[PDB]
């Protein structure tokens, strides 16, 4: 129960590099996958009805985006969360399953549909589950069908680079980067971001969908997609470059403390050998597989509860 010491200036160091190497370049990619992805949908729809070879390249490419964001959303706190943004982004979890509808109401609503006209529309009809829904409706998109993809992937990319302007500008601020001297503000809430994203993951995504603790409530990311594997292994692959970073292993390790780092990495490496030997769809594994993945998941959480922020030195809860 021994907290390692942290300067002021280590503090502002590796909150620096945190907004550096890793939220913004998060965001950035978001940024770039959302953009290669409306810039297909704009070329192949041009030779609308899209089917075929240029039907699976936007799916394989709505993916691609929906793993990047799922790494952002290690950072559940600023400018991602202004004006509900992350919910226009992705709207989950879904317990009622309000975006199936919707995204069909709306497109039969409006078949010359324009990326600014969604900024009116509900959270629920637009972003990541909204594009999943739209590429996986039918084998063939046509006009208004493709309208929508190219709509609703220039207004999540709009809204993604301006989640990226904004860390770029404020990056300090948000990270309560120049008070490291009288407060630790900005590692409480960086951690606690971390174990939110391992928290929500288990809860909403896993033990919910799958009725591991009673019946089941919510989908599974990528439920209509069915690649839930590939959305839990970008999170898994986002905090175990976390945990595993040399600047905060030498933070932890000042000590005896360096078991901390060592126990993490390897519970984080046994999550994701389990997760590998499981479907492209985990709600097609077996129960006991389901169950083995959240108690690795509880594992995790318990780890970072009790060995990782005590030893930081900072709270569970923010």
């Amino acid at each position: 129960i021994v907290a390692v010491d942290i300067s002021a200036e280590t503090e502002k160091t590796y909150l620096t590099h945190v907004a550096n190497d890793m939220v913004i370049p998060a965001y950035a990619d978001a940024a770039k996958q959302s953009d290669l992805l409306h810039d297909l949908a704009q070329k192949h729809c041009q030779k609308a009805p899209v089917s075929g070879d240029e039907l699976q390249a936007l799916r394989d490419q709505w993916l691609v985006l929906a793993q990047a964001w799922a790494s952002a959303e290690m950072v559940n706190f600023g400018p991602a969360t202004a004006s509900m943004s992350n919910l226009y982004i992705n709207y989950y979890p879904d317990e009622r399953g309000l975006v199936h509808g919707g995204v069909a109401d709306l497109i039969t609503a409006n078949p010359a549909l324009t990326a600014e006209q969604l900024a009116n529309e509900s959270a629920v009809v637009q972003g990541i589950p909204g594009l999943e829904e739209a590429l996986y409706a039918n084998d063939s998109l046509d006009a208004g069908q493709c309208a929508y993809v190219m709509s609703a992937s220039s207004a999540l990319g709009t809204r993604l680079k301006d989640i990226e302007k904004n860390w770029q500008q404020n990056a300090i601020k948000l990270l309560a980067i120049d008070k490291t001297a009288e407060s630790d503000q900005g590692l409480n809430q960086w951690f606690n971001s971390l174990l939110s994203l391992v928290e929500t993951m288990k809860s909403n995504a896993i033990e919910q969908p799958l009725g591991l603790s009673g019946k089941a409530k919510g989908h599974l990311p990528a439920a209509t997609a069915g690649q839930s594997r590939a959305i839990i292994n970008a999170k898994l692959a986002t905090l175990n470059k976390a945990m595993t970073d040399p600047v905060l292993t030498a933070i932890l390790g000042s000590n005896n403390e360096n078991t901390v780092a060592d126990t993490l990495s390897t519970a984080l490496a046994d999550t994701t050998a389990l997760l590998a030997q499981m479907p492209e769809d985990l709600a097609t594994a077996d129960k006991a597989t389901q169950q083995e993945l959240y108690d690795h998941l509880t594992n995790i959480t318990r780890l970072i509860k009790s060995q990782l922020i005590p030893t930081l030195g900072i709270r569970v809860g923010f």
